[PDB]
């Protein structure tokens, strides 16, 4: 099954046409969606005007286990991967625009697998060995996560990082600056301008995101379902662990 | 005259609909375009598939004085076919361009975007003590050899808006150690490229962008691999920048 | 009264010879020591092998009001025997932090164990004027993380009138700036503090005593001596609430 | 031979007592000085007022091949690293020493390497840098010392960039590794008196001359010894490019 997929930026993001999202999509469409999600890191569905607080939650149930019973209304201008201060942080979120500012209000995603891949080999090798402490609850995650479906390596960083374990503060700051700077390099990002009825789904294991706070008092309302994820595994196979 | 203007991001950029760019636009249209340009910093016209090399050039002349190896059949049109580094155009000279008019001839199916940053918005968000510091700084800009000393803050000659004048031609902040120069640049340039002060455009063949080079920087995203990307540009002559205290930029070398 | 004063580095630090520190030092000598302290920021007295715990505490009371688990047989003497290898001004997470310490070497490593002081008045004075003007307007939050205090980045010294940067490792953030801006501005200003020309390094021998003006210095204890014993004993003197260039006072915001 | 050696800082520097430097020192003494030089990275001889330019150079010829120059250098560097075979050592004598100020600081770039966490040493072992006098040379960031085998960071102010990285990454990586070099624990500061002589191993140090003495006269006289092309951890050699 080939969906009608239209890449949005060169290294991340794709719009999927011809699909009305619903709790009654079959296992095949769910699978082609999950595959697009893995390949493109964030996928977009426009015109899901037909969709409702309950029909979104039951679409979401098809992709994983939510963490209406689960649909959260939001009514975040810092680069982050969702909830990384816990061990088994979410694998994905499904986000629907309900009220969209007429100007401003965009979201940007970064591809943390592309960010890893473009590092020179010596720097990849260092990242492979690093651990970082994330806090809001404190958890140690490897800086490089091996993705449990695709096998792709991805940088696990973002604003919940308090320090790189084993380094002085100065060194921690520099090493984080280098690696996070590859994540947010423009080439690794896609920016989406929302219209009501849009739906984005992103793979939280291989992205970061940032909500642009340029819309002043214009109302902006989105509704999110977050899917439960796995404990990350590093390149050497060690698992993330909570510490505080 | 009110053009059909649609802001693209919150702090920068606007698409103008209902206008067919040409050398024959009337005074009211040209004035409203110039006003939108100063207000929005970068403006976009989609669907200009009628606009050819000569017409793009004749249109550009309604906005200013084009400056110049050019596209055949023109005197000023430059072909670009990468600039993935934040900059303000040609700031290593004293009277750098005021504007460019850029048309998409061939646009990659995925990737190829351009981002602009509003350097007036970036100035305005600085805490007051940092604004006051920025108002006193001068920076050396270079192509390395031309070098020019510009004020860090330029007072726009039409709007009076203050704008940071930085980007990748900056060699150093004058009068500071190297370490200090790097830190102060990082702070001020960092405000320029903050996402909130930026607009990203995804090109389609026939799109035209026009930007105010006095109050922007821009960056061409190099994410499109070998997909052809061909754009053609006319650059318009600008003025010698004036700082907050009235002092003028000056070339200091070759 | 003119002491026998020998500058150690060009911009900070001076050894004072011919003086035996004690609780009975006369007022003219004490006054001259106070002046030398303000001028030189850290002063050094070698060969004070007669000084014992009680006589150090007694001497210390001549220069100020000691502040207080102390060494036995004293009220205020603190033993440090490890490590403070990070640039700081003492206790700046409180509002009225110490004005001075009097530190005596009891056991000094045969190699290593130095202390370095930086002149934060010299650091301020070397900033280009626009940067001095910015520094004059900044405030920083200092924290022991739990106490936090807002201090101006520039302190006007209450004796000399000299302006001095008030920074170091207790600084959590520069108030009113993003994290990234706070980091860069701290790095610039702290970097002038630790520039080598603004520093003096002392290698300790048992019976050495150093006195420093904590209002116009930072210091760093070099941790290069491994397991060699290092024991020093310190009396800290109470200080005043700092005053900024515009007259505003520091303020504690959490206690 | 056991010289009377007195370590100055914890991780670098030693004063050597009871030796009058001259062209006539015996082989046992010269060998012991060379050993102390390699161990301590910089060594100091005080009271060498009997020396003059000729005698300083005769003594220096016992340690290597000269390439006396009379001498502001307040920037951390290793000497002339913009050339491929930069000096192995210098011998520097104080002729006039300011009464206050005028110190020199050395850093031990072998200690700086050793203290890096293992993953960061492994990265450093793989990096190359371009050094320039703006003459440009590519040197490994880690040099394997040809006598002791100790690994040492080869950085300092002649570095223009770390090869293969963006400007931003090069800046940050340099800041990290150079920051370990100049960490106070890896340094020794010397206050000069006329007649003092310092000898340092330019393969495993950097130095900085403190500019705090105003217009006080400061006169030093230096003899520099020729050195070898550096070898990196993988055996590759430095190479001049421009
Ligand atoms: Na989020
Ligand atoms: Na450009
Ligand atoms: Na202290
Ligand atoms: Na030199």
């Amino acid at each position: 099954l080939e969906l009608d997929v239209h890449p949005v930026a060169g290294r991340i993001g794709a719009e999927i046409r011809g699909v009305k999202l619903s709790p009654d999509l079959d296992a095949a469409t769910v699978e082609a969606i999950q595959a697009a999600l893995v390949r493109h890191k964030v996928i977009f569905f426009r015109g899901q005007t037909h969709l409702d607080d309950q029909s979104q939650e039951g679409f979401a149930k098809l992709l994983g286990e939510p963490v209406t019973r689960y649909l959260l209304q939001l009514d975040a201008n810092s680069w982050h991967t969702d909830v990384t201060f816990v061990e088994a942080y979410p694998k994905a979120s499904i986000l629907r625009s309900v009220v969209a500012p007429a100007s401003g209000g965009d979201t940007v995603w970064a591809n943390t697998a592309a960010a890893y891949q473009e590092l020179p080999e010596p720097l990849r090798e260092l990242a492979d060995k690093l651990w970082a402490v994330h806090s809001n609850y404190e958890t140690e995650h490897p800086v490089v996560r091996v993705h449990p479906i695709s096998g792709e390596r991805a940088l696990q960083l973002g604003h919940f990082v308090k320090r790189i374990k084993g380094y002085s503060l100065a060194d921690s700051q520099h090493l984080f600056a280098v690696l996070q700077g590859h994540v947010t390099r423009l080439e690794n990002t896609v920016r989406w301008r929302w219209e009501a009825g849009d739906v984005a789904i992103w793979d939280n294991r291989a992205t970061q995101h940032y909500a642009v706070d340029d819309y002043g008092t214009q109302p902006r309302i989105v509704r999110r379902v977050t899917l439960a994820g796995e404990v990350p595994v590093g390149v050497d196979g060690q698992l993330s662990r909570t510490t505080r």
